[PDB]
């Protein structure tokens, strides 16, 4: 067992297209180092084990240039088991996670948002270490949203089979143990 603390970065991009503003070329700002639009960024900190590893991820909301009304909380605890994969650099980890996301909106008086959502899914990747300084995490991240009971039961038929409803997320960041 060993204490672990770092950062988490999830890549979320379903659509893949390219665009360009203004063709005449006249305005050219001064921003070249960090330009994105979608992506979850947070911190990491938990407790490692001889047969597993724990680490929670705290987030809020992806920053942007046209970000309007942004303010919430995100807490999730993922528990997976890592193991040397290949030689002694990457760390094939895999497990599940569970947390709670709070969402608030402008209403005043009558609150619509419940501010309570059940989150849970799966995770797995490979932790690349360099030395006794800091490690690196990189893999995939799966999480579910609040889905308890249904409102209007439709009902149909069980034709063959299909994959459940899950989200596709990436995993990339660092991990500093204590």
């Amino acid at each position: 067992a060993d204490n672990f603390v770092g950062l988490t970065w999830g890549e979320t991009s379903n659509n893949i297209q390219k665009s360009k503003s203004l063709n005449r070329n006249l305005n050219s700002p001064n921003l070249d180092k960090v330009i994105d639009n979608t992506g979850t960024w947070g911190i990491r900190a938990g407790q490692q084990f001889e047969q597993g590893r724990y680490y929670a991820t705290y987030e809020n909301i992806s920053d942007t240039s046209s970000g309007n009304k942004l303010r919430q909380q995100n807490l999730l605890g993922s528990y997976d088991a890592f193991l040397p994969i290949g030689d002694n650099n990457t760390k094939l980890f895999g497990g599940a996670t569970l947390g709670l996301v709070k969402l608030e909106q402008d209403g005043k008086g009558f609150k619509r948002d419940s501010d309570v959502g059940y989150a849970a899914g799966l995770q797995a990747g490979i932790l690349q270490e360099l030395s006794k300084n800091a490690s690196i995490e990189g893999g995939y991240r799966y999480l579910r949203t609040n889905a308890s009971t249904e409102m209007t039961p439709h009902g149909g038929n069980k034709l063959g089979s299909l994959d459940l409803h899950s989200s596709s997320q990436f995993y990339l960041g660092a991990n500093y143990k204590f």
